């Protein structure tokens, strides 16, 4: 339940958020100085993405007002 | 890795995003007719709230926002 850094590097390339079944979004804390977004994808295959990147936020948001309706 | 629907029960009384730590969204699927939302609590507890409530969208968003600073 206890974790460090989950993230060794973030997928650069954007991509429609129709690829994301799953989001978690962990704070930065005493676990890893970084907050870490990982995404999977529709196949299962896991990505990281940088959470300071806008087209990352614009994916989440996306993801978020589709996974609500 | 896995796993059918996670949330027995949904968290009702709105609460400021200081107490998320993180957010985990999982779309809805053949694993779960609903979509769910998981976040784990400043102390480490758990919590599913209610993907359609305005007032949840709003504590993720707040969330959002703050990890990624």
């Amino acid at each position: 339940k206890e974790l460090r850094c989950q993230c060794i590097k973030t997928y650069s390339k954007p991509f429609h958020p129709k690829f994301i079944k799953e989001l978690r979004v962990i704070e930065s804390g005493p676990h890893c100085a970084n907050t870490e977004i990982i995404v999977k994808l529709s196949d299962g295959r896991e990505l990281c993405l940088d959470p300071k990147e806008n087209w990352v936020q614009r994916v989440v948001e996306k993801f978020l007002k589709r996974a609500e309706n």
